[PDB]
């Protein structure tokens, strides 16, 4: 059983179409690729811990996570959630540089299929509040399957 | 490419533990059997069609779905929303009796983890709002996952 092991890779990108709810959890399988989602209203140690929760029953419990060093995934709140889960986590290697790379792709292409696909909508701003869940959930399955 | 066919078979169950948002729209993919589960305030076809968007963009879409004849299911509202994606529906043979049996299952099987895992943290009637998402999150891995 020599397969890739089950490292995820997470960050947090703002985005101005999807507000008021524009900060988006993206968490990226570095195993199989998957990209999964999620909108909030603010970046806080919880908003990280329901996104992963989420992630969870998606994508199953992964071994690791790897994030930077944003306060959110650094807070005594998060580390007792992940020691909780049994889900080991680090922040790299001081002055990263690379490493984080591809949650970061993922990031941009994430940002550029809801722009695409909004536009399609005739929504060139922000996409009103009542459409935005139906339209991340169409960017992601965008995304992950072909 | 003999396998399993991609078709699921979704319904709607009601969880007083879950209120105020206790409506449960379940959806079993009858290929793999994972399930995908969202909750909503409502049964009208939009949640329906809210549920299904996430099913997607988590299970990928599928060739056809198997519903009851809720009418949140075959309003025309849901009929054109299928009719975009491109999936097809049907709501089996009048006065069915049985093939809806996976859902039916796993509406129970659901709703027995929710209550051994709400009660396991000390909720032993609803669930405080701001911890049924997570709760959620955690009943849906622990049906998939293993």
């Amino acid at each position: 059983g020599l397969g890739p092991l089950q490292i995820w890779q997470t960050d947090f990108t703002l985005e101005p179409r999807m507000a008021p709810r524009s900060w988006l959890a993206v968490t990226v399988d570095t195993a199989s690729s998957a990209i999964v989602v999620t909108q909030h209203g603010r970046v806080t140690s919880v908003a990280a811990q329901h996104h992963w929760a989420t992630a969870i029953a998606v994508l199953g419990r992964p071994k690791a996570i790897k994030t930077d060093n944003g306060s959110c995934f650094t807070s005594k709140s998060t580390r007792e959630w992940l020691a909780r889960w049994g889900i080991a986590h680090t922040t790299g290697i001081p002055g990263n540089s690379q490493g984080q790379a591809m949650v970061e792709r993922a990031n941009r292409l994430l940002k550029d299929k809801i722009r695409v696909l909004a536009e399609g909508d005739g929504f060139m701003k922000r996409i009103p509040t009542s459409k935005q869940g139906e339209l991340l959930a169409k960017a992601m399955y965008a995304l992950n399957h072909f």
